[PDB]
């Protein structure tokens, strides 16, 4: 039954708005216009981006910013609500320039939930601003609090969520409540920083979307792809950083639920939140990226993939060499590393010496350019089978992508995610999800069906035994053991009846 949630950023930025124009695509690249009617029916929420925290400690927009073209922007959004009585317009508060540990703002984050008042007046702020503009919830892309500031974090939303549930109520909006996301880590090196209080993070949430894109980029040494659903024995592991959370587990629970080294997956992100009690799959978004990554200087043998490369890491793009031959957004935008799945529809397409390829292990497809070295990791319709199907069987909430503007003009990837969820002619049944690497961890969130022989009081179990005890399956983590199970520490749940 539950439709599927299909999650649009729509980002625009500052010079954009105050020169806001439908006419002019070299002003404006992909204004509102573009989204028709049917983008719309096939939108569930449409997430404007950004606003910001200033230095009042309140949710603002950029103080450069015409107020008047803004509100003409979002009035032009929320007027596509008249195609799609299911649809929200959402803003964003964030992002990685406004938010990261190093971005301009930062300082506002940490300060805005750090102590009670703040975090009321934020609070305040941001239901004001949404009240305001006509937007219908909020979503935080904070990137990203660190342990220390998750508790301050945990209180601004449970505190917003209070004050969006009071406004459900005075509009009368029980049919469309005001909502509440954030953008989560899809990473476990980020992930480390709020894991442990995963399940307070998502309580106050509609849906929390995980941003499982940008594993690879230039800041690794080894070209990878940066959004396989499942991994490559020969592709690159990584160390597993939750099984350093404070967590309090003990050895054995921690080695069963955090493998390590690991592949960087999409598949491995969502597993590691569904280990965490009380995490429900059907809040857990999984974000896919509408942009491919751009490595040069790539050696052959594989397609370029698992590959040393010369991309410069730097911001901005350090020099006036666009090298990803045929990306002319790219000259535009002034960096070749980046190129909207549209652009690379138009580069496959002309004469510029690129092979789409494709990994069956991580259901993803890739560009090599034999002849200059270059590589790209991107998504398609084709991988969006795969990651669509996942979705459903592991039952999550939807799908959430960055950005509009990204896909092709026919809007062809949007419609193949909302027909992958809700046409009744398309059948996945038989989609072969392939041998790839599964993220196996297993936590106190996740533990599979088992059954066993029940407990018997008196008899002596060797290592390894598995028994069956007051709802639960157990299994000694030694021998010989004696002691009802769950009673002391020799027993390990390891799964539910
Ligand atoms: C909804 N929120 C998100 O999707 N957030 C997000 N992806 N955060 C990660 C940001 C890292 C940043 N990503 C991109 O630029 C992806 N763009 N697209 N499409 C990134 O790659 N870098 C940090 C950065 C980005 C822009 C401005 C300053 C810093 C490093 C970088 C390396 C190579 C090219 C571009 C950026």
């Amino acid at each position: 039954s539950t439709r599927k949630a299909v999650i649009g950023y729509y980002f625009i930025p500052t010079n954009q708005i105050n020169n806001y124009t439908e006419t002019d695509t070299s002003v404006v690249p992909f204004p509102v216009s573009n989204i028709t009617p049917a983008k719309a029916k096939q939108l569930t929420h449409i997430n404007f981006s950004f606003l910001d925290i200033n230095s009042n400690l309140e949710c603002a927009w950029d103080p450069a910013t015409n107020d008047a073209k803004a509100r003409d922007v979002v009035n032009r959004l929320t007027a596509l609500k008249a195609h799609n009585p299911s649809l929200r317009i959402m803003f964003s508060i964030g992002g990685w320039y406004y938010s990261n540990d190093l971005g301009v703002s930062h300082a506002n984050y940490v300060n805005a939930v750090k102590t009670p008042a703040a975090r009321t007046k934020f609070a305040q702020s941001c239901v004001r601003i949404m009240k305001d503009y006509g937007f219908d919830g909020v979503d935080i892309d904070w990137e990203y609090p660190q342990a220390a500031e998750v508790d301050g974090f945990i209180a601004a939303l449970q505190e917003i969520r209070t004050l969006l549930n009071q406004q459900t109520i005075a509009d009368g909006r029980q049919a469309l409540p005001y909502q509440l996301t954030i953008a989560g880590a899809g990473g476990a090196f980020f992930l480390s920083r709020y894991y442990s209080k995963l399940a307070q993070i998502v309580a106050p949430l509609d849906y929390i979307n995980l941003m499982t894109y940008d594993l690879a980029g230039p800041w690794e040494k080894i070209t990878n792809h940066q959004a396989a659903l499942f991994g490559d024995a020969a592709g690159p592991t990584f160390y597993n950083a939750l099984r350093e959370a404070n967590l309090g587990w003990s050895w054995e629970e921690l080695t069963r639920a955090f493998p390590s080294p690991f592949s960087l997956t999409v598949d491995a992100a969502v597993q590691q939140h569904l280990m965490m009690e009380g995490v429900p799959s059907a809040k857990i978004v999984m974000g896919v990226p509408f942009y491919g990554r751009a490595f040069k200087g790539v050696s052959g043998g594989n397609g370029g993939q698992y590959s040393s490369h010369s991309t410069p890491g730097e911001d901005p793009y350090p020099n006036a060499d666009y090298w990803l031959v045929g990306c002319d957004e790219c000259v535009r935008d002034k960096d070749p590393r980046i190129a909207s799945y549209r652009q690379l529809e138009q580069m496959l397409q002309g004469n510029y010496g690129y092979q789409r390829l494709w990994n069956d292990k991580t259901k993803t497809p890739y560009l090599y350019h034999a002849q200059n070295g270059l590589f790209v990791t991107y998504d398609d319709a084709e991988s969006f089978k795969y990651k669509a199907k996942y979705i459903k069987q592991q039952q999550l909430g939807g799908v959430m992508f960055w950005h509009l503007g990204q896909d092709n003009r026919n809007g062809d990837l949007l419609a193949a995610l909302d027909r992958y969820f809700n046409a009744a002619d398309y059948d996945d049944s038989q989609l072969d999800m392939g041998t790839g690497l599964r993220y196996t961890g297993v936590g106190p969130g996740n533990l599979p069906i088992m059954t066993a022989p029940a407990y018997v009081p008196g008899t002596t179990y060797a290592q390894g035994a598995l028994v069956s005890y007051q709802g639960y399956v157990w299994q000694t983590k030694w021998g010989y053991i004696t002691s009802a199970p769950g009673s002391d520490s020799a027993w390990l749940k390891v799964g539910r009846l």
